[PDB]
This record gives structure tokens, C-alpha cells and sequence, in this order.
RNA sequence: AUAGCACUCUGCAAACACGAAAGUGGACGUAUAGGGUGUGAUGCCUGCCCGGUGCUGGAAGGUUAAUUGAUGGGGUUAGCG
């Protein structure tokens, strides 16, 4: 709905947010949450890998099913939740032997739904299937590349994928990112989107609501001293060399990729 | 420094970073996500130049490193005068 706040302090007056009343408001399930602590961005041996990571909210981590083993027994949407951990909305899903899971929730489902996943299950949104039994055109999410490892690519709120073909032993799809590869017939994928899709509408309105979420600030190369980055140093304000980051690689254009493994199933790049 | 904006890279065993390796962070995340760079609420906006350096794509035309080893020349060695 793209609530704004009004300008009643100067941090407020550029705050919008997105508002969604089916959302489940109690606590989550206790049998399906654990422990997750904060590292900084530090490795094992205590330095800092990744850098603008620190502080934060405390979080408790979901256990989602992305493999979506349970096969042939219908189950039943109980509710819908926020869900710290990711920018989408997670489902609760009670099976007729009444274990309970977690899901990525696609957009649309909601308390009562139905969901099932096998080679015959019907093709409505939640549903996982095999790719060999997917309608062509089909707009799909939580694709898997390993056989048994899981849903692995169109995850993050909003995220698509369309299969174009599929003949012989391999699925043609295309991504969001305009790229076209090809996956083994027999990875499964879910159909429908998945929810939350006005999240990237959100506008934080200040430094502290970064900081809440856990990014500390970033320092420009500029601003430095000629040891600390290959940017640094000058009388007053001048850059004179070709972009660089701090440890010497060109950050315009440059391409990075090396990977010769899996070159083959990659048909169309997205002409980086 | 900041919220906002824009360029670029990354299809996941991701890019990037630490380490001598094993491995670890990125992330128990998956392009609405992650890294690098610049500008810096908001309003109106953001002109010309690809000659130079860089980057990206193509071309297969000239130059050749290891490697391989044609041919030639030389020392010594036999027998003859």
C-alpha cells in the first residue's frame, strides 16, 4: 500500500513502508526455530573477511523445507508469517499425519490452501513438481540444480523464472537476471510467484534504520590516505586513476567470472 | 558518515575476502540478493567529445617461447700414396 509517514521530524518525513494485515501476529513455532548469533563478518581466524557487517537485531533462524521430500500427502495452509531471516513471507503447512513444515509462502496462498508435492500432484501455485511434468511458459520458483539438495535460485521476494522448452533430458529457463540456461529434466521446481513482490518499495528514511538491519558505514576510497587505499591521498579533492577497489581490482566493467566447470549449461549470457 | 541516486561485477561449489594448505566468512543468504566504485535530503535538472588511456566484442592478416630437429661445417678414427 505504500504507507508514508508524515513530516513530523526530519528523520520521518522520507519514511514509506509496506503494509500487509494477513500476517500472522503471535510467536513463531517453537519446534520448528533455533539459535542463530551474529559474526561480524570475521572468519575462524578472527579477521574481517566481509566488510560494512556489524551489530544488528537479534534473530532466531527458521527451519524452511527446500527440498519438499514428503511426497503424495496433501497438506493444509495454517498461517502466514514474517520471517526475519529473508525479504519473503514463510508459510506453516500441517500434513493429514500431522507434521508440521515451513515453506517459502508464494503470492496468493493463504490459511486453508492446499499444497502438495509428488509427479502427479495438480498444477496450482505451492505445488512442487519434476520440470519433465511442467506445462511450457510456465512462471516458476525454487528451482533446484542437484537432484535431493533443494531449491536454490528464484528465492528472494518477487523472484521468477520461465520455462521455455524442455526436450529430451533438458529444460530451457530464463532467469531474472535475462540469462537462459538449462537444468536437468528432473530437478523439481515450485509454480507461482513468490510473495512480498513490493519490497524493494520500501525507503528506510535514515541512518539508523541500516543500522537496525546490521550495515555499518562505508568509507570511500577517496577519503583515505595512499597507504590505507590506492585512492588515497592529494591536496584537496581529485581522483586521477582508472577505478579500483582496495586491493587492485578495476570495478568498471571488468569481468570476474573463471569458472570452466559449468560453462556448458549456460546457452545465452545476459550480455553483461 | 548518513537516508536517496546511479555505474559495474556475481547463476551458487557465486563474485569477493583471509590462509601455505585443509578450510572459514559471504550465507545456513540465492539477482527485490551479495561485492566494488562515485555522488549525497528535496525542487528543476544534468550540454558537446570515443581522438588518448582503460574496459568490452570481433578479426585471423604480420611477429614468436618452450618443444621438435632438416641441412650444412668441424675434431678424431680405416685404408691408400
Amino acid at each position: 500500500p505504500i504507507q508514508k509517514c508524515k513530516p513530523t521530524s526530519p528523520g520521518r518525513r522520507f519514511v514509506e513502508k509496506v503494509v500487509h494485515d494477513h500476517l500472522h501476529k503471535g510467536a513463531p513455532y517453537a519446534p520448528l526455530v533455533e539459535a542463530k548469533k551474529r559474526t561480524g563478518g570475521r572468519n575462524n581466524n578472527g579477521h574481517i573477511t566481509t566488510r560494512h557487517v556489524g551489530g544488528g537485531h537479534k534473530q532466531h533462524y527458521r527451519i524452511v523445507d527446500f527440498k519438499r521430500n514428503k511426497d503424495g500427502v496433501p497438506a493444509v495452509v495454517e498461517r502466514i508469517e514474517y520471517d526475519p531471516n529473508r525479504t519473503a513471507h514463510i508459510a506453516l503447512l500441517k500434513y493429514a499425519d500431522g507434521e508440521r513444515r515451513y515453506i517459502i509462502a508464494p503470492k496468493g496462498l493463504r490459511a486453508g490452501d492446499k499444497v502438495q508435492s509428488g509427479n502427479d500432484a495438480p498444477i496450482r501455485p505451492g505445488n512442487c513438481l519434476p520440470l519433465r511434468n511442467m506445462p511450457i511458459g510456465s512462471t516458476l520458483h525454487n528451482v533446484e540444480l542437484k537432484i535431493g539438495k533443494g531449491a536454490q535460485l528464484a528465492r528472494s521476494a518477487g523472484a521468477s523464472v520461465q520455462l521455455l522448452g524442455r526436450d529430451g533430458s533438458y529444460a530451457i529457463i530464463r532467469l531474472r537476471s535475462g540469462e537462459m540456461r538449462k537444468v536437468h529434466v528432473e530437478c523439481r521446481a515450485v509454480i507461482g510467484e513468490v510473495s512480498n513482490q513490493e519490497n524493494n518499495l520500501r525507503s528506510l528514511g535514515k541512518a539508523g534504520a541500516a543500522r537496525w538491519r546490521g550495515v555499518r558505514p562505508t568509507v570511500r576510497g577517496m577519503a583515505m590516505n595512499p597507504i590505507d587505499h590506492p585512492h588515497g591521498g592529494g591536496e584537496g579533492r581529485n581522483k586521477g586513476i582508472q577505478p579500483v577497489s582496495p586491493w587492485g581490482q578495476k570495478a568498471k566493467g571488468y569481468k570476474t567470472r573463471t569458472n570452466k566447470r559449468t560453462t556448458k549449461m549456460i546457452i545465452r549470457d545476459r550480455r553483461v
